[PDB]
């Protein structure tokens, strides 16, 4: 176990097949968790669960060029539990990223970042107990 925020390194940046496991447990008075996919300042993919966002739930996802937010990706869609033990995956394919949340399917977002192999850094933020974070090849 570790204590967020952290940084993963992605020495290379990621490459089609890269699966991204991050285990931790949400904490029981939750707000907010975010993975930032960085590449250098730009955010090439922020993962943003809000559990009250005007007193809903909603998954925000988006990236950040040049200290702007871009356009927002939701997703109504929300597998958290405060309180409860997590799984996220990122699994790196050639056109998007594709998440699953406790082995379920999430969503897709589109590189709008095109260079993957400058994306070299993972944030890991926001109310979790972070167990793990590694990543493999399938
Ligand atoms: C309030 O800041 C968030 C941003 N944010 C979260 C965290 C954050 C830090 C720490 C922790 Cl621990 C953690 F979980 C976190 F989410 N930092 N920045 C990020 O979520 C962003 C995504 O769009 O929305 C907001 C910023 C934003 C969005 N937009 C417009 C709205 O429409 C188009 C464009 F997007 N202008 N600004």
């Amino acid at each position: 176990p570790l204590i967020v925020p952290y940084n993963l390194p992605l020495p290379g940046g990621v490459v089609p097949r890269m699966l991204i496991t991050i285990l931790g447990t949400v904490k029981p008075n939750a707000n907010r968790i975010a993975l930032d996919f960085q590449r250098g300042n730009d955010v090439a993919f922020h993962f943003n669960p809000r559990f009250n966002e005007n007193n809903r739930r909603v998954i925000v996802c988006n990236t950040k060029l040049d200290n702007n937010w871009g356009r927002e990706e939701r997703q109504s869609v929300f597998p958290f539990e405060s309180g409860k033990p997590f799984k996220i995956q990122v699994l790196v394919e050639p056109d998007h990223f594709k998440v699953a949340v406790n082995d379920a399917h999430l969503l897709q977002y589109n590189h709008r970042v095109k260079k993957l192999n400058e994306i070299s850094k993972l944030g890991i933020s926001g109310d979790i107990d972070l167990t793990s974070a590694s990543y493999t090849m399938i």
